[PDB]
């Protein structure tokens, strides 16, 4: 399959996915109701844009991507369904971009967005210009370059998303396991816990699981993970730990301890132990990736 057609390509979760597919070398087409600067940029990058939804727009396409559910009202979708052209939801296409890059999946019930942003900030301070996904929207710091150009893709992994168990990361964080999305799993918390184990087991044997052991449920499933693991938290037995937490204004300072490394003083410009924890998760991923202490310190403290 080589040509991908987006129905409603100007949509805010859609243009980013189309841009990354352009960057990967695919043929990309899309349709929208009104021309925009979004569809202008995509056309500049090689996308064939159609204005208005007519079934002839889906000709040549090997797969269709749609904004929400398969609403067969739209003629392009109906024409693809008739020809047995697969129609995948936006979130599934987004999730599969990780197979082409060194993917860092940030899972957990709370803190996915801030941790994803802190990781992106540290990797960028290291010159790695990563593409990152928060709230289904693809981002990167350097405006002019195409999304997906970087080796690295950092994405939120939401346990209530249909594509949760189809991410293929190299590294996965689990910040915490709460019951917010029990309904996704038949209102059963034990089923939810087992899904996070299944998720971590989608890492390859050379992958890395980053586990917050201050959360009691993360700590509970830890011995089930048959993948390389680094634990973090304020707990005294964690591999990567924060001590001597203090404040100077709205900035939090602390010392991070790491195996086989000297203590490193670090600050973040957000209050609360939950942001100390977001930073520790970041420090673990950046350390394992080989990023310098200077880029770690600059990425964390320069984060707005
Ligand atoms: C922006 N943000 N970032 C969060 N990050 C994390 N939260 C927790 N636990 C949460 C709840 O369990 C928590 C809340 C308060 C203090 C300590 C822990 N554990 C984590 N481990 N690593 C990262 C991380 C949480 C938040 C909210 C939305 C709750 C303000
Ligand atoms: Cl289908």
């Amino acid at each position: 399959h080589r040509r991908i057609h987006f129905v409603g390509i100007g949509g805010a979760g859609m243009c980013g996915i189309a841009e990354v597919l352009l960057n990967l070398g695919y043929e990309v087409s899309g349709s929208d109701l009104k021309a925009s600067a979004v569809t202008e940029r995509l056309e500049k990058f090689g996308a064939q844009i159609f204005i208005g939804h007519q079934a002839e727009n889906a000709d040549g396409a090997d797969v269709l991507v749609v904004s929400s559910a398969i609403n067969r009202a739209n003629p392009e979708v109906a024409s693809a369904l008739e020809r047995r052209i697969p129609v995948v939801p936006r979130a599934e296409m987004l999730a599969e971009l990780m197979r082409y890059r060194h993917g860092i999946a940030v899972a957990g019930t709370h803190g996915k967005t801030t941790t994803t942003s802190l990781i992106a900030s540290v990797f960028a301070a290291g010159g790695l210009d990563p593409t990152f996904v928060i709230g289904g929207r693809l981002n990167a710091a350097g405006t002019n370059a195409q999304l997906g150009a970087s080796r690295y893709l950092v994405a939120e992994a939401d346990e209530s998303d249909a594509s949760f168990l189809h991410l293929q990361p190299m590294v996965a964080v689990v910040t915490n396991i709460d019951a917010d999305h029990m309904a996704t799993y038949g209102g059963d918390f034990n089923k939810l816990k087992k899904t996070f184990v299944e998720f971590l087991h989608n890492l390859p044997f050379y992958g890395l699981a980053v586990m917050c052991v201050d959360d009691p449920v993360v700590r509970e499933i830890l011995p089930q993970i048959a993948r390389p693991t680094v634990t973090y938290g304020l707990s005294e037995d964690a591999d990567v730990r924060a001590i001597n937490i203090r404040q100077e204004g709205m900035r939090t300072w602390f010392t991070v301890l790491r195996p086989e490394r000297e203590p490193l003083d670090v600050s973040v410009n957000m209050p609360g132990l939950h942001n100390v924890l977001n930073s520790l998760a970041t420090i673990v991923i950046a350390t394992d990736e080989g990023i310098s202490d200077e880029a770690i310190v600059q990425g964390l403290s320069g984060f707005q």
